[PDB]
């Protein structure tokens, strides 16, 4: 199973997924391997090779710090890569339906974990289901993350900021220049991805080298506008000095800060990264987007406002607790191993750690306006109350607030609420719908009928991954099935969603407004 | 002849047509010796006796005050104005009884409002012959010294110790209880009632020893101590008192040279420098009122009332709808009674300022934030109504209910109106809706009288309040009637039932403008 793209010739596997056959082709280079003096600086294109590059394994994962708080435990350890790390990572995989279709959508996934880590080749992330369900081709790149991907000397070209975004770029570049010989239709290319994946994905909708290079966009989780997605120039720049500092790099001039941080062993690199934003939370972004003047020629939120971004059909949303996972990561009182009970005290504490540069007065208003209880005896009202602090100020308003503007110029949008949490969640009851678990259900994941899970989850996915692929296809995630439960557009006036659960899904309108309304009109005061 | 024999002496009164019926009225009986000369800022002495015979057939002085004159000829201002000869000898009571006489009737006690700087008992709506008709209740009300003349103090100093006014009120309950009964009254059934400032002074009988056995129960209208401009501290009011004194010229060596001095301005020159002893001050502002002077008030007052410190008896306690509306016209930019008020974002935050004059730039914007939620934009009227509820809410509404709930824990019957119903001849504009002190026409049963052009059903709704009130009065329990009647639950900390009143229907309801108020005990303080 081989196929001449315009570089040279892949082969591939043949997968046998229900019944049926998909053809993967896993770790094809897109780009030269950023090593050597090529660390830091942009994507260079590719050159062509001689013999047949055997796509038949998942490429080497990016270089990046692992997740270890939980040693053992299944929870945090799914999100670690499961390939070698190396510099040597600008790889993509692509999934084909059998039989080879003629003109078939492609699905470009982009990954999040923070712009700090991730990996394509996570099985969360195994896209042969959907090739063989609906019938698309699926593709995902690994791109640099961290300071690798991200450390900015803004202005300079040897160490510009954005690296991993150019990555993306570079990937999606790729995808025009050859799906149509995976029998794919370049012109039908709709991306999606979930947390720093979709606050990529909205970067793309304002990156002017992108506009031609993909159609629709889906966004899980995430936004360019959530407070940590984007850097500002002095933040990114005083980081990279702080790095410098920490190995040894701290440099007279720029371009003698770069060939010594070239230099550096990698994990001199990753073991420092924690060390350059002074007050750090679980939810910072060490090394992120920054406005390089290159992808991103103006601050996002301007270029939104202004309205030059790519005018197209959106999905976005979000799930029901995102806010639970970073609070096991140092808010005290929390545990994935009790039931985390905290007081008015621990709830203030946890304030301190998540908002660290604010005053006292904006940190007591916080506290006022998650404080008034339905039923004031209830013993899980703090705990549930910071979730949906750093749930509500890091996920959810950002993701409203962008889908608000965005259709405002006349753009359909779609947006979601989704509300189930999986029987298989390896993380305790109170942390409920978490961040990162409706990406099995989009991937289809339930599907596999030996894989757990229970029927309700296999409906409930066999929709998600319905609608997904339609929105894909059509600019409207509508589903067959004439029950069904039809979605609308999302308007600045009504905000009309989409609730999704096993026991009916059903339309609402203004998710969160008494909170969010905070978040966009008073926080930003204090 | 109508004559009564009291302890200070024989009292003529008259005869009053009243509904086919006839009330005995003897308006202007003295209850203390007049504060003159050497007795002015001390509190009231005891009325020995009187010569002769005194007839009661007309109102007395009302006591010296400043008149508001902002609107010449307008009814709505000119019927607070006082409308007896204004002086210092100004010590009198006025006393309604059924006719025929009778042997033990409960008696209502009212205390006026006016903010401690004015009011008067012989106001037209504050007139007691129609509950004494309707409901066989005697009715009182009292003079009492306001303004500086009432409220001057140096505290630990007999010669002006603070809450002389107070004091007054008391010396008449004590009058009250020493000579009722010769008029057909009982003095183990008196219910105190009063608005706004006579609210507040309600609650503070509650709070003082003196007053706890010349009183039975207790009804607040639109007020109470623990409302922001209800009571000074100490230190303030010594300061506004020093203050006065160098603004007139008394400033001396000792204090009793100060009042020394005092004592021999005119009453007039005392009155027109109250509103200077306060640097910044707000339409809302009582410049000379109750402060914690060691004989009355032993304490700050909500301490007493955290601790359990106070009269342990029945309470009825209530807010009208648009209790904040009535002050913007007397300062904040953009509003008139001749406009309909539509204000702007930016005129919205000059009368933040207006009314919160050293509130923090942070603060105003929180309370901007609580109070712009709209359910519809661009709704001119928004930000009119913004203003009138925060004014309402914070100076009265939210400490009414703090107020209610506090008192109630300690175990007492509490029971809370909302008071919703416009008059029909208010004349007021439209945008003020339900006024500050216009509920107070339909507790003494002014619509009763169906030569007054009242609407039929405000007819019916102040005779469900006259009923109320007295049955709250008599029994401790505001009931009409058992049977085709609401019933009125009584107000619980958990629950916090309350109910409405108005004309369309009557209904009970729970935790009234909680979100509100949540703001004005919980997060405006640490502001
Ligand atoms: C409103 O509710 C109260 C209960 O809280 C009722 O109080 C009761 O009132 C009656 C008089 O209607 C009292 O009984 C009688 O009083 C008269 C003097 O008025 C006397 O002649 C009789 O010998 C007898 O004592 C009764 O003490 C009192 N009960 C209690 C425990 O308060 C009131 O009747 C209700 N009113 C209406 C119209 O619903
Ligand atoms: C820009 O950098 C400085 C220095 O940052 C230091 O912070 C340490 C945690 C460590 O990473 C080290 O390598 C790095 O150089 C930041 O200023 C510091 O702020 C703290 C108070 O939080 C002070 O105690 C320090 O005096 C001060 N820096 C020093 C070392 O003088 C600064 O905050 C940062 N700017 C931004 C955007 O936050
Ligand atoms: C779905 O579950 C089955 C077994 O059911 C669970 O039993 C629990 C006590 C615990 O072992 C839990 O891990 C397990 O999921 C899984 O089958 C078993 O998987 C283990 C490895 O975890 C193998 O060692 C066993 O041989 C295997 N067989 C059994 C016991 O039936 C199964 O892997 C799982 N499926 C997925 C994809 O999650
Ligand atoms: C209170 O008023 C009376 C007069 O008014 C009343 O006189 C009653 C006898 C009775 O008829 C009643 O209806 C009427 O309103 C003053 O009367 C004094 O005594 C006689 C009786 O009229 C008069 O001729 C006197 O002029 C008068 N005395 C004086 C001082 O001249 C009574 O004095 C008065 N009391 C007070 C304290 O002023
Ligand atoms: C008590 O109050 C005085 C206020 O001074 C007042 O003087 C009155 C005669 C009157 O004119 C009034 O308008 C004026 O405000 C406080 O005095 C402050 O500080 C000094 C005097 O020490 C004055 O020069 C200031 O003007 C005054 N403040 C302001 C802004 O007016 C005094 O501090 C205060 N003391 C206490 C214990 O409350
Ligand atoms: C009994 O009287 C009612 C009115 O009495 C009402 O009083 C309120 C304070 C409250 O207690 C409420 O529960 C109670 O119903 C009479 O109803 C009235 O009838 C007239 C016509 O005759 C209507 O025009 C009024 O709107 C209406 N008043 C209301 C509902 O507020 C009614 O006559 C009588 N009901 C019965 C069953 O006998
Ligand atoms: C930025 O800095 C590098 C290195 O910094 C050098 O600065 C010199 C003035 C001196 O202090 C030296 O010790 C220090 O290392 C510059 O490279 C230098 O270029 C000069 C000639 O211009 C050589 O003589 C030095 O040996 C050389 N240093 C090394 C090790 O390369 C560089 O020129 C400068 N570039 C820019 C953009 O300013
Ligand atoms: C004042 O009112 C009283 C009470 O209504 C009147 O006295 C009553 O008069 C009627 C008829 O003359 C008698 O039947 C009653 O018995 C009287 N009551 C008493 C206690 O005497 C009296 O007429 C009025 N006085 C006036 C008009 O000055
Ligand atoms: C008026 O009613 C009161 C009760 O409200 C009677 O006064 C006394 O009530 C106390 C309890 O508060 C009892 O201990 C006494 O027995 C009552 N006094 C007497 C002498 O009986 C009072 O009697 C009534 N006054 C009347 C009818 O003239
Ligand atoms: C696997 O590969 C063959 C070619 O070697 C391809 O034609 C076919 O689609 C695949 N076979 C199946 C059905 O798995
Ligand atoms: C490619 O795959 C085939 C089939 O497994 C294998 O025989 C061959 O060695 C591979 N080629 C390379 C590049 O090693
Ligand atoms: C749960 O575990 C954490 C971490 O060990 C601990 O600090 C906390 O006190 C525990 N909570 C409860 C309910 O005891
Ligand atoms: C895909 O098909 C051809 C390229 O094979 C292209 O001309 C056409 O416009 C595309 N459109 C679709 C969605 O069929
Ligand atoms: C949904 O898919 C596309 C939307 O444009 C269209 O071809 C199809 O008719 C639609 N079906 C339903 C049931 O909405
Ligand atoms: C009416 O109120 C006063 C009239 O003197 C004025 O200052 C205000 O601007 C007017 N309001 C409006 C614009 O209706
Ligand atoms: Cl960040
Ligand atoms: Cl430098
Ligand atoms: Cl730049
Ligand atoms: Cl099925
Ligand atoms: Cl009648
Ligand atoms: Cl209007
Ligand atoms: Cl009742």
């Amino acid at each position: 199973i081989i196929i001449a793209t315009k570089n040279g010739k892949v082969r591939g596997m043949n997968l046998t997924v229900f019944g049926g056959t998909v053809t993967a082709f896993l770790g094809i280079p897109y780009a030269q391997p950023p090593l050597g003096r090529l660390r830091f600086k942009k994507p260079q294109s590719l050159t062509k090779w001689s013999d047949i590059w055997n796509a038949t394994k998942y490429a080497n994962s990016c270089c990046q710090n692992i997740d270890q708080s939980f040693p053992g435990f299944h929870g945090s350890e799914m999100w670690n890569p499961n390939t070698d790390l190396s510099e040597d990572c600008l790889y993509l995989n692509v999934w084909i339906p059998a039989p080879k279709p003629k003109n078939a959508t492609v699905l470009i996934w982009i990954y999040g974990g923070g712009f700090q880590t991730g990996t394509s080749s996570l099985h969360v992330y195994d896209g042969k289901f959907l090739a063989r369900v609906e019938r698309v081709i699926v593709v995902s790149m690994n791109y640099r993350v961290g300071a690798l991907g991200f450390l900015a000397l803004p202005g300079n070209p040897e160490a510009p900021g954005n690296m991993g975004l150019f990555d993306q770029q570079l990937a999606l570049q790729w995808v025009q220049k050859n799906i149509a010989a995976f029998g794919g239709n370049p012109k039908s290319v709709t991306l999606f991805g979930e947390s720093a994946g979709a606050a990529s994905v909205s970067l793309h909708l304002l990156s002017p080298g992108s506009h031609s290079l993909f159609t629709r966009a889906i966004l899980q989780s995430g936004s360019f506008n959530a407070p940590w997605a984007v850097t500002s120039l002095y933040e990114a720049r005083n980081r990279t000095l702080n790095l410098a500092k920490l190995t040894g790099c701290s440099r007279e001039n720029e371009t003698e800060i770069i060939k010594c941080l070239r230099n550096k062993d990698p994990q001199e690199i990753l073991l420092n990264e924690a060390f350059v934003v002074p007050y750090g939370t679980p939810l910072s972004v060490n090394f992120g987007p920054t406005v390089d003047g290159d992808f991103l020629t103006d601050m996002p939120d301007i270029l939104l406002e202004l309205g030059q971004f790519k005018k197209t059909q959106i999905l976005v949303g979000v799930n029901k607790d995102e806010g639970t996972a970073f609070l096991v990561y140092g808010a005290p009182g929390f545990s994935k191993d009790n039931n985390s009970i905290i007081t008015r005290k621990e709830f203030q504490e946890g304030l301190k750690i998540f908002f660290p540069g604010v005053s006292e007065f904006g940190k007591e208003s916080i506290l006022f306006h998650y404080t008034d209880w339905v039923d004031d005896q209830r013993p899980e009202n703090y705990r549930e109350a910071l979730g949906d602090v750093v749930g509500d100020y890091n996920f959810i308003c950002p993701a409203l607030e962008f889908t608000k503007k965005f259709s405002e110029w006349g753009n359909n949008a779609f947006f979601y609420y989704f509300e189930h949490r999986s029987s298989k969640l390896p993380w305790p009851e109170w942390m409920g719908v978490m961040h990162g678990y409706e990406i099995e259900f989009v991937f289809g994941l339930p599907l596999e009928r030996r894989d757990n899970y229970t029927k309700a989850e296999e409906i409930l996915s066999r929709s998600i991954v319905k609608r997904w692929a339609n929105f894909a296809k059509y600019g409207n995630p509508n589903e067959t099935q004439n029950n069904s439960t039809s979605w609308p557009v999302f308007k600045s006036t009504e905000q009309k969603y989409l609730t999704l659960n096993t026991e009916s899904t059903r339309i609402m309108t203004k998710l969160r407004a008494q909170q969010c309304r905070f978040w966009t009109s008073f926080f930003p005061k204090v």
